[PDB]
């Protein structure tokens, strides 16, 4: 009845890919206890630094990725979901589901990636365990791992960025094409078509 209908909770920033030195490597900075209570305020306290965040929800982890002021992700991870943020949730900026896509505004402290202009096809994808994974384009929302891997090896990372050589975002990790549970390629989100949402 409509006095007890609940509210789904907000994304949360849990940890961050960390790519600024020599060496990646995924970091938390919320554990679930804290993360399960900051869905429900969505008011998150935490410090965010970096390109690339590691975000839950109650059911889902995935990655989200700043670029252009927009920190961006899945809509298959995150719905029409608030994100907490140190005043309280943050309502989406962007939502398209015909393109997997949602953002938010950057939260301060985040840094954000600068859209590709390379028109360069070796690519680079970041998993949220930090993996750097090369990739060739093979069109316009496609690319080719240069080594295959299971699924499992890519699960949770939707959301999360592929780049050029240089660093610069070429796209937002969508979907898996993979083959007897097998990971030949993968669908992104070409940020030309974030560029247009903006
Ligand atoms: C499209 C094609 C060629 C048929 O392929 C596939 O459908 N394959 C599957 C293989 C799944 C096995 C795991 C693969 C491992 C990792 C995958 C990256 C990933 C992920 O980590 N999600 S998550 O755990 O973080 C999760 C917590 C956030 N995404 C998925 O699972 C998505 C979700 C779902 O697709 C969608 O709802 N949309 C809506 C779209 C709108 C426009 C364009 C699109 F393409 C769209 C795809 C199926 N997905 C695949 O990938
Ligand atoms: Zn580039």
């Amino acid at each position: 009845h409509m006095a007890s209908m609940k509210k789904k909770g907000s994304v949360v920033i849990v940890g961050r890919i960390n790519l600024s030195g020599d060496t990646a490597y995924a970091q938390q900075t919320r554990g679930e206890e804290g993360c399960q209570e900051t869905s429900q305020t969505g008011r998150d306290k935490n410090q965010v630094e970096g390109e690339v965040q590691i975000v839950s929800t109650a059911t889902q982890t995935f990655l989200a990725t700043s670029i252009n002021g927009v920190l961006w992700t899945v809509h298959h991870g995150a719905g029409t979901r608030t994100i907490a943020s140190p005043k309280g949730p943050v309502t989406q900026m962007y939502t398209n589901v015909d393109k997997d896509l949602v953002g938010w505004q950057a939260p301060q402290g985040s840094r954000s990636l600068t859209p590709c202009t390379c028109g360069s096809s070796d690519l680079y994808l970041v998993t949220r365990h930090a993996d750097v994974i090369p990739v060739r384009r093979r069109g316009d929302s496609r690319g080719s791992l240069l080594s295959p891997r299971p699924i499992s090896y890519l699960k949770g990372s939707s959301g999360g960025p592929l780049l050029c050589p240089a660093g610069h975002a070429v796209g937002i990790f969508r979907a898996a094409v993979s083959t007897r549970g097998v990971a030949k390629a993968v669908a992104f989100i070409p940020v030309e078509s974030l560029e247009t949402t903006m």
